[PDB]
């Protein structure tokens, strides 16, 4: 059983990361078991824009830690963020601006879901998968 927690928006970063405050420290956060293309490449802009308005216009943004680690190598907070109770990692993976991707072992609560979405998304042809 994972728990939500509060937290506060500093900045949006690109499709897959995010700047937060929580608990009272600036943090980057890096969303669990997706993969948002770089801004660089197909589609990059619009995954960055996607979650970018889904943020700046939540009234309530919540984290969500899994069971293994909590951070990365490069020192960001991997979760699953919410945005309204809408979780942004499902979002983008049903429009089909994300992959499913980097499931290690002991943090994949969500996983299934998110195959889920994946599925539905790739069955109607929507963006990366066009
Ligand atoms: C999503 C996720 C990424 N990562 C690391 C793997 C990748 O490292 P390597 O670059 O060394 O492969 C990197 C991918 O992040 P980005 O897709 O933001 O670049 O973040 C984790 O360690 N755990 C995770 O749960
Ligand atoms: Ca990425």
């Amino acid at each position: 059983k994972l728990h939500k927690e509060p937290a506060t928006l500093i900045k949006a970063i690109d499709g897959d990361t995010v700047k937060l405050m929580y608990k009272g420290q600036p943090m980057t956060f890096r969303l669990l078991l997706v993969d948002t293309p770089e801004f660089n490449e197909k589609y990059g802009p619009e995954a960055s824009a996607f979650t970018k308005k889904m943020v700046e216009n939540a009234k309530k943004i919540e984290v969500e830690f899994d069971k293994g680690q909590r951070t990365d190598k490069y020192g960001r907070g991997l979760a699953y963020e919410y945005a309204d109770g809408k979780m942004v990692n499902e979002a983008l993976v049903r429009q089909g601006l994300a992959k499913v991707a980097y499931v290690y072992k002991g943090n994949n609560t969500h996983e299934q879901l998110l195959r889920k979405a994946e599925a539905q998304a790739k069955k109607e042809k929507l963006n990366i998968w066009s």
